[PDB]
DNA sequence: GATCGACG
DNA sequence: CGATCGACG
């Protein structure tokens, strides 16, 4: 996720 | 799927 | 991070 | 045609 908590996704 | 019956996948 | 989202 | 298809941070 995120960054953070990349996307999603990518 | 294949082809035929692409892949999968692509 | 959370049973992750977006190319024949 | 196919089949709850399968393989980039």
């Amino acid at each position: 996720t995120x960054p953070g908590v990349t996307x999603p996704g990518v």
